[PDB]
């Protein structure tokens, strides 16, 4: 029936979220409050105003501590410690962890101590502790008592797994290795200033930036046949939105280039609808703005080496997409909480 | 002589003011200190390669505390309170405030609490307290013991400020108007996040975004005469360095462009020689990378509408020009100490 | 009633103007015939797909010689001579000239040769013979027999004149000077290329690149009292989209910074309604993507020093805003042929 | 010797090669010529003034006809059609070819035709009929006589083609893909506009656009052993120059990281010194600018799969690297013509 949802972190990823959960046909969330770092003005308006998004058309107003859209009410509230926010006294089922920061177990069970049942973080979990579920790849492996911390780990492993998913289950993959070329996102800075990554620390939007990704191990905790079997790099360029994954596996099963797509594009109309989109159309990055679909194979892009190595070319809406699949998630929760 | 100084916030102006200083011919400074919010190594990274400098051609080295140039050693120490600084006993006679964060005679003065004698705001001190100099307008008002808390003013300013002279002492400024268009700063978003001023809360890259400026008003600190008489707006645009003034007077002697061409290049060669350069060439904004200048009149730009209502355009590398403008406001105090 | 159109040159104004168009109420046009410089496949494809306005939602097909949107069928030609046009064969009424190379009287006039009876250049018009209109403005003094030629002047002297004639009624314009801060555009270089314009010739998205304007002498072409009063410039910077007008005017009526924005929210609610929309919102350029408005007067920048010299700020859509008026001018055009 | 040479197309490759020659120690080339499409002031002026590569500092003068640098006078000439050319006449033993129209034995030829003896395509050839060389690879396969028209090949062929010598040699390629992450260019459209390619016909600054590439298939021609071996794809992102190369290849001898570095950075000081240069700093793109080396090994980004499926990154600065190389080739050729 319906959960009491709040969201941790009104950024880039919450008020996406908020913004993918109100276009929805129908839901079994409520969200009930909102804690950011700044006021509810702020919220309102940025919620309502976004570079990438354009404009909310929707009824957006707010007061000195909520927001209301549409007619439905989100208290605000702003505490950089979880620990004290009223999510027992709010009766908050699902907490949205969005902040970037309470990653790891233990931190983004902060709230848990706090009152909420279940929180999702919008992001990878670091150490032990939290399930991982990306939709379409392990969702039926979802239990409700499994974890009271989950993730739905990041926008390039929601993009990379499910096709790995359909390349594994189809060709068999030894190994193999992946590279995205990525928007530049607010861990890194807009000029040369210091960062625990000193490439990350470089002016993003006027240099192709290398960093690590986690994404391409992480698909194991999705697809653990593929444990050890892929890794990968990201390159951050200057784009604010959308990124592009560039897998390339040896394969087990010889094939070619044009039945690798056509098993691709089945897994687009059936096992895979609405997580793979199948485009064979000559687009670029911004034509993608707003797609809901985990990953978009770029059909024309395929290729296929010698038989047994492929390279598959994936298109996503890191932001949006993403937030998409974080609703699906939590909306999984809520079919199932207790 | 020589006054030991110590640079408080290693960013861009902190940076380029130690470029600016090495290249310098012969000093009165010596850079004994520098305190940065992160490490030794990630100091000597960013100061050996720059986004928009390039490579710094000189002997850099490092260690756990401290970072070598060209031979000079300069200690590192990373405190977030001045208050904790050893300015004491390390003799320091000037501190360089770049953080952005100490721009209130009370917060840099923290530094003289500290042991400093004077410290230098890279920006407009706020409140009252601080005495501003713009070199080449107001440097021979320099007295050492006015202030113990001096400001070498904004970028913005400081290109405006050498022009407005140059103006109102030909033909008289009734009244004015300025707009500057400024390459995006720190102080700017990436994306779409939270600010007290929610337009510069907006991507910087991708928008052309309107914020406010106090270097019309400004002015007046180091033109008296001009008191009440400008004012302006700034539009943040997808640079990441180097800007431009948009300055119009109404003036009391009506004049022709070829006359306020002609005076400002005048004052160029002569009074404002190393602080105004006359352009005529029809650059553009990347070809003034590295220029030392403060202001960079754009001489076919100039425009006189009906005899007194003049309009000149200038630009300047808001990052170097105006560091070399702070190395030549430390030096003008070196050599008046007490 | 209803008049038959064709576009020439299907560019950014032409793709623009086609999805103005249908996404009108009612109309009294009928486009019938595209002359782009490729083929209907490109054609189909550019006009759906758009990096800035986004996908267009409607039923696009196309074949060999034509493309069909909703139903409406277009014919496709290609000929670089308007001369060589089936215009008397197709019965074309109005041909909307937006190529940017047929600006003159006799140029223009050459689709009048090959059978069309009136041509809208989308763009000033250059020498002597167009008749020159600005919705909102100069509207009222359209008369069918005029000119066979007619401009819809720029994107810039559209948002000017607006501002202009609510200026000049309300408090009489003695001179004035402007400087537009305009995006970048297809007659600007992406690298550094030779160009009539050496300032042109340079790397638009890396450069803030000044360029002559005619805009402001253009207004005296709709408000004639305002004959050599104006003046200004241009400064396009690193954004794909939108522009952003600053104007300064000596004015004959002292007045106050509240007021002038009193008349102008006054004018955008009444006789400038769907001219002038009154912005009083901190927004940034990307927020007006799509606003159908001429001119977006941003009223917390209006600025008056000491009573009679006002500045007034005011954004645009340089692509869309100015294509809907083009729509209104074709419009207005056919509600009045012969 | 020396041999005359004349430049055919002054755009970014035909400055880039001439500013390359003016840096450099000794030289068996003559430039006497330059063939452009504007006239001798703008030549000067773009040659003077560089967004990316910043002033040229050197002495730079221009009259109706001719431009001179540092003393040595170039003949400027201004035909479309090469057949014009007065190359019989002035003697022309070596035409540049860096028009980028001009890239098929028979279009290179017509400057044969027209007197000169050699021509030099400064980018891959069409069809049948040109030699190709890649300095560091097969430039010992170089003979006067075996063609008249010699390829450079392209930017990403010289960057791949250095690193996949030595990790064949090392270890034995059988198949491989790879991804070039590259700068926009001039065959780029700043705003959507038709392109025979409906992808680089989408906004280059505001997209990540994905374009076919010849430069995997090409290295055959250099390096013969790997024919049908490669393979690739390109990604054109907003920066204005510096591009990176994403090689994965399986290899015959199994294999560890630190080994393929090792064998990348012995090449870079013994067998491939000046045309691979080996970094183990965690740099970023612009980092590059004005680096003379063909690739550059990105080393911290090494990587290999399960010992035999290894993937390097390697930079390389698509127009001044590229540049330093085809003054290589015209040296090679100028040392043994006939
Ligand atoms: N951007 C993407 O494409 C993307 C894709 C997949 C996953 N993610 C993940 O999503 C998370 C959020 O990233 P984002 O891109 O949305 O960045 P963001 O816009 O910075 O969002 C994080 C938001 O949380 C707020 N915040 C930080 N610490 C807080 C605290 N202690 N209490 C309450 N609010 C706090 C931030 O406030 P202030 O900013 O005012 O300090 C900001 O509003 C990260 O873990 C990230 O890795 C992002
Ligand atoms: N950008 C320009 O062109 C320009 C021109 C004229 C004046 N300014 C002014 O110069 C100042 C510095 O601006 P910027 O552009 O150089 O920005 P910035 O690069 O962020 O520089 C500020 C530096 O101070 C450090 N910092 C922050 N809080 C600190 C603290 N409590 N103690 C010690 N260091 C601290 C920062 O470290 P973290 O970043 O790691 O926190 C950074 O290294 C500002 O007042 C600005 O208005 C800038
Ligand atoms: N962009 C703006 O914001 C804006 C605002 C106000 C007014 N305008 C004016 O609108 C006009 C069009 O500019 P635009 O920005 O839309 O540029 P554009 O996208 O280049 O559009 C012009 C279109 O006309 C085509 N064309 C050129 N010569 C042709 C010929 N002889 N026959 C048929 N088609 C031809 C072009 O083809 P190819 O490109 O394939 O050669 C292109 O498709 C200009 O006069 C401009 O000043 C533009
Ligand atoms: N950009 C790179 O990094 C790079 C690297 C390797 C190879 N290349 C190759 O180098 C070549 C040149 O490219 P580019 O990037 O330098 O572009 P570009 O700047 O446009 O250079 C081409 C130059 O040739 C001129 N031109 C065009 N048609 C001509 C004709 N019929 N006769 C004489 N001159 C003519 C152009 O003048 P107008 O522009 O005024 O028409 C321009 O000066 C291409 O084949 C390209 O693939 C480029």
């Amino acid at each position: 029936m319906t959960i009491r949802v709040a969201i941790n972190g009104f950024g880039r990823i919450g008020r996406n979220f908020l913004r993918c959960w109100f276009g929805r046909q129908n839901t079994d969330l409520e969200v009930v409050a909102i804690n950011n770092t700044s006021d509810a003005r702020t919220a309102a308006h940025l919620l309502e105003y976004d570079s990438v998004l354009g404009r909310f058309n929707a009824d957006i107003s707010y007061d000195e501590n909520s927001i209301t859209v549409n007619g439905k009410t989100m208290k605000i509230v702003c505490d950089r410690n979880p620990l004290n926010l009223p999510w027992k006294e709010w009766d908050i089922d699902l907490v949205i962890e969005s902040t970037g920061v309470f990653v790891t177990a233990e931190g983004a069970s902060k709230h848990i101590q706090a009152g909420a049942k279940k929180v999702l973080i919008t992001a990878p979990g670091k150490a032990e502790g939290v399930g991982t579920y990306v939709i379409g790849v392990n969702d039926s492996e979802y239990r409700h008592e499994d974890f009271a911390v989950i993730s739905n780990a990041s926008c390039t492993t929601n993009c990379l797994a499910p096709v790995a998913k359909v390349l594994h289950d189809n060709f068999g993959i030894i190994k193999g290795t992946m590279t995205t070329t990525h928007s530049y996102t607010l861990d890194q800075r807009i000029l040369d200033a210091s960062h625990r990554d000193l490439r990350r620390a470089r002016a993003a939007a006027v240099n192709i930036v290398p960093t690590t990704t986690g994404a391409a191990k992480a698909v194991a905790l999705v697809i653990p046949e593929l444990k050890g079997k892929l890794n990968g790099i990201a390159l951050r360029v200057p784009t604010p939105n959308v990124s592009v994954v560039d897998l390339v596996v040896q394969v087990e099963k010889p094939t070619i280039t044009e039945q690798v797509n056509e098993v691709l594009q089945k897994a687009s109309q059936t096992t895979m609808k609405g997580i793979i989109k199948y485009s064979d159309l000559p687009l670029v990055s911004s034509d993608f703005r707003g797609t809901d679909e985990s990953s978009i194979v770029d059909s024309s892009l395929t290729l296929v080496m010698d038989g047994d190595l492929v390279k598959v070319i994936a298109w996503y809406d890191n932001e949006w997409g993403y937030s998409q699949r974080v609703v699906d998630l939590a909306e999984l929760a809520a079919r199932k909480s207790g």
